[PDB]
């Protein structure tokens, strides 16, 4: 049975507050830390003082861990590998849709610590006992990371409007040779990054990319193309894009921005923004598009959707939420679900969201949040998940990081037990 | 006994690989990852790096790894020594290498299972490894947080600019508590990150290898003034301090003996004295660290015997017995960065810091531009007892899971544990 949970606050990689749940059993202790995000979303519990830490705070959140959930889950008694029991009774004590009375990052920060005592329990890792919630077979699936090397939009100087570009290695025999391979084509990168447009140009974002002042989009394709092909591995890397289109989508005209200062006439309706799709992914290997039009403009996924071969991936119009998700699939908007853990708030519902994906032969992309920390929760989720697919950052910045060396002593670990996703990353589940 | 020693590539808060190391005991398995530097010293221990320019650019491990699964893993496990006697484990470890640098087995494949088994053998006396650490270097009770030392505003090479000088740092020291004094420098980093985005463009948002933000700018002066602002609009003016590692080895035209400002009209290390003592008498500057080259000893004396501030040596004493001595002998510094990577070994880590206690030095434990999610270095702080610990800003995540770690030490002693405060240079005899 469960001896001790106690929460408290921990800083997660940008500086700002977090919550960390420490789980005691007789196996020992059992630690995760939730990640945050920069909606439909479950809501996450902040202090809301502006004298410490900006208002962001999660005392509150902590104090609810201490003194509400921890005393009454240990009265309950429940098993702790039986995870679905622990995530009820979880929902039952906050009893709200968006988990706003304790707080999504309390209820989460419970849950995963409780799964990783219910595997310790069981005697195997994590992903073992997550491939038991979620029935995924055996062998284990390694995932391709969809590395973030080069952000623009909100996050960049220039006129690039879309978010993410990252590099995908699915060729590699190996998740090992995967990393070697991303890691060596983001070093030609960055030096491009900075003989090309500064020597700050070389500076990391929130994710571990560069972000220099770039104007269009195949711009910065151009410039990954180009350190793909330095590193020796043209045509063995593809491309992904998340566009965040809904930060430049004007409601109220059902218009796109490319420059979100701009001219009333270059604003593209969903067909014109489709069009420019179309037309990157005729030229540049791009095997998969997230978000390509914003969280609530159903009528343009649809429409997406019916034309594309490529992986198009939900994230805030799925906001990991069966309910969005249902949707998703009656309308045939999307063919993949970018999988954020506190979106939802529990890990039983995140597994839930991925086996509805998986009843429609989805994609599950497991990912991290802008706001990392060193927990590595999500690395065995993806393998847990048999998803195929991870996006957890750049090869910079640790809280990146850590989840892919985690990956590689799963790797070592499981040895013939595991095989690499490759370029079947869209049907991982069932190769 | 051990059961196994097992060694693998992982890759660092920069992308390139490093070593890990796994001890495996009765009480379960122990892993350590070893860092690595971006601005090392030339006396620093020798890094066993592969050389294949057509994997990670030369940059590999693999021999690294392979010395400690086919060397010094089986030799380790034979001589059967006791897991709580660290000195002669890394006595043991030396006597395989054999050489003075450790460049036969390589540094890097010798600090991981060093810090493996120290793990594994506070592991077995049952409790943390700051306790341990402890009692390896006869440290008193109770014991001292670390003040966190923030490189708040980076530069040199460890940032793209036009900044000469590395690591501006603040200092928390008037908190009264270090949980305090963390929430006091984030506090300060978020008005200072906006504060460059606003005065120099969002691209000064960007980050440099250790979390600081990279505005493009030339003097430090205006690093100082970037800093001093960010301070007081988070209300904490005469409550944090500031510390400056100038790393000025990295633009010492030793030929003209002359340091370059804009290495990216060189001064003397009179007139790069006199900018110093100009600086701190504007600015709380309460700690410089690399003042003047590795190897510019009548430098570092001549600014020694007019400065009551802390004085760092990094690059000059590379955490090494003999350098140290030397440094004590001529006066040249008053205070040691500690880096277990430069010198090999834990035990030589911790003979670097008592020698240093033995002439009232301060020891300020300090991480790499590449560091990994290990966080060791918070329980090596606090088990010195050195009341300053440098492990980056309140960004990315290799720098704060040493700050969390000593936040769940802080936690954990409760009134057994006390921050260091203004008394970080003296913290040892607190
Ligand atoms: O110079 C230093 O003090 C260290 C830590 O900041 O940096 P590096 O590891 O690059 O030597
Ligand atoms: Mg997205
Ligand atoms: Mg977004
Ligand atoms: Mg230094």
């Amino acid at each position: 049975p469960i001896s001790k949970i106690h929460a408290r606050s921990v800083y997660d990689s940008r500086g700002n507050p977090t919550v960390e749940v420490d789980v005691v059993t007789e196996t020992g202790l059992h630690r995760a830390i939730v990640p945050s995000g920069a909606q439909h979303e479950a809501h996450e519990l902040r202090d809301g003082d502006k004298t410490q830490w900006g208002g962001k705070g999660v005392l509150k959140a902590v104090k609810n861990v201490n003194e509400t959930i921890g005393p009454a889950l240990i009265k309950e008694n429940i098993d702790v590998k039986d995870q679905s029991k622990v995530d009820e009774f979880l929902n039952k004590l906050d009893g709200t849709a968006n988990k706003s009375n304790l707080g999504a990052n309390a209820i989460l920060g419970v849950s995963l610590a409780v799964a990783k005592a219910g595997a310790a329990e069981k005697g195997v890792p994590l992903y073992a006992h997550i491939s038991d919630l979620a029935g995924t077979k055996k062998p284990y699936v390694l995932p391709v990371p969809f590395q973030n090397v080069l952000n623009g939009g909100s996050h960049a100087g220039g006129r690039l409007a879309f978010q993410e570009f990252m590099i995908v290695p699915d060729s590699a025999p190996s998740f090992s040779e995967a990393l070697r391979q991303g890691a060596e084509v983001y070093q030609k990168l960055k030096a491009l990054a900075k003989k090309k447009y500064g020597q700050s140009a070389g500076n990391v974002g929130d994710e571990g990319g560069v972000a220099p002042d770039i104007q269009t989009a195949e711009e910065a394709l151009d410039l990954i193309t180009e350190a793909i092909e330095q590193a020796g591995y043209t045509g063995k890397i593809k491309i992904a894009m998340d566009v965040a289109s809904s930060e430049f989508y004007k409601a109220d005209v059902k218009k796109y921005d490319l420059d979100f200062e701009s001219d009333p006439s270059k604003w593209l309706t969903y067909e014109q923004l489709a069009d420019l799709y179309k037309s990157l992914a005729a030229k540049y290997p791009i095997v998969s598009i997230e978000d390509p039009f914003a969280e609530d403009d159903w009528e343009a996924w649809s429409y997406f959707y019916k034309t594309s071969d490529f992986q198009i991936v939900g994230d805030d119009l799925t906001v990991t939420n069966p309910g969005r998700i249902k949707k998703a699939i009656e309308l045939k908007s999307c063919n993949a679900l970018l999988l954020k853990v506190n979106q939802i708030g529990t890990l039983t519902e995140s597994i839930q969201a991925a086996k509805d994906s998986y009843a429609d032969n989805w994609g599950v992309m497991v990912s991290h949040r802008s706001g990392e920390t060193e927990d590595v929760t999500i690395a065995d989720i993806a393998v847990g998940l048999r998803s195929g697919q991870i996006k957890t950052g750049a090869p910079c910045r640790s809280e990146r990081l850590a989840k892919l060396n985690q990956i590689l002593r799963i790797e070592e670990e499981l040895g013939e037990n595991a095989v690499y996703a490759g370029s079947k990353f869209r049907t991982a589940v069932n190769l």
